């Protein structure tokens, strides 16, 4: 058995998990069929292995997380674990015993070992208890720029013989923010891109964030909009307005319909001298947000055009403290 869990311990499997996010992954080293077992010492000096194929595209492992626990919940002595990066990279006694128990690995994968075959099989094969292994990773950040589908497969080795235990499949979003330039706060409205704004004309940089799709992995903590303007040519007015980009559903069964005002559920913080305007939606409204909902706002910053010449700008949605770049829109003067 294996499933993939949020650190809240919601099962997660098929979920989308957005890039840093961890799967707290428990796979069964399941032993209760060897109770009252008779087999050989040469079968039983063959070994007890577990194998976990991570996808190493899209995960790292927690290594500081990982835990092997008995049935009490206790840590178990005797079993140590090890990540490879490859097969070719491991030791050689690695490679023979997944040979022999024809287990077959893509790229990098962890070998969690009995030490001692013997004392394991007393204790825990011929006595049919099984362990939980707890093996959390964290998908990489930059694979959130791309998205896609990862698998974890895990694999059982009993006196040196192997079997697979389990897939979990899940999906990581592609959180893609866009930047358009406005003179209004009508969504319909021309983007200006590309175009011409007069000396001392006030104009919107609208701010689009990412997309976080519904049936989401875990709480939304961080969905922020920060943007390093060009103080030569443009200067923030210290106005901005937020808004749904969408309806989302929120844990209440309340529905915020796509467009609403939610600059209220946002704080902003100003950094005039490099500028620099950032604004954060609050916790309190981000944990309003039903898993089960996508979330997307857009954010229209208001700015004064300070200087003839042509001027870029480029801002960051960071989604749970992940970064992603927008397009960079240029206009003249
Ligand atoms: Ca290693
Ligand atoms: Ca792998
Ligand atoms: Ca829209
Ligand atoms: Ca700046």
């Amino acid at each position: 058995a294996m499933v993939n869990k949020n650190k809240e311990g919601l099962n997660i499997d098929g979920k989308e998990v957005l890039a840093g996010s961890t799967n707290y992954y428990e796979l069964t080293w399941d032993l209760d069929q060897y109770k009252g077992d008779k087999s050989s010492k040469e079968a039983i000096q063959n070994g007890f292995y577990y194998v976990d194929d991570y996808p190493e595209e899209a995960l790292d492992v927690r290594p500081d997380l990982v835990k092997v626990a008995d049935e009490k919940g206790n840590q178990v002595s005797g079993v140590s674990v090890q990540q490879y990066d490859s097969l070719e990279a491991a030791p050689k006694k690695v490679q023979d015993l997944l040979k022999k128990a024809n287990i077959t690995v893509k790229g990098a994968f962890q070998l969690f070992s009995a030490d001692n075959p013997e004392e394991f099989y007393k204790q825990y094969v011929a006595t049919g208890t099984s362990l939980v292994i707890t093996d959390p990773m964290t998908v990489k950040s930059e694979f959130g720029k791309t998205g896609g589908k990862y698998e974890n497969k895990a694999y059982q080795i009993d006196f040196g013989n192997g079997y697979a235990t389990e897939v979990v499949v899940n999906n990581v979003p592609k959180i893609t923010p866009k930047k358009d330039v406005t003179v209004s706060l009508d969504p319909t409205s021309e983007n200006l891109d590309g175009q011409t704004v007069q000396l001392y004309q006030t104009f919107n940089y609208r701010l689009i964030g990412g997309l976080i799709p519904q049936n989401h992995s875990e709480e939304l903590e961080d969905y922020s909009f920060v943007d390093d303007y060009d103080q030569a040519g443009d200067q923030y007015t210290g106005n901005y307005k937020t808004f749904s980009s969408l309806n989302l559903t929120m844990k209440d069964g309340s529905v915020i319909k796509a467009g609403t005002d939610l600059t209220s559920q946002t704080t902003a913080e100003t950094d005039a001298t490099n500028g620099i305007v950032t604004v954060r939606f609050k916790e309190d409204f981000l944990q309003k947000i039903s898993l089960d909902s996508p979330f997307q706002a857009e954010t229209y910053l208001q700015m004064r055009r300070i200087a003839i010449g042509t001027f870029e700008n480029t801002y960051v949605n960071t989604v749970n403290k992940v970064a992603y770049a927008s397009n960079t829109v240029r206009t003249t003067t």
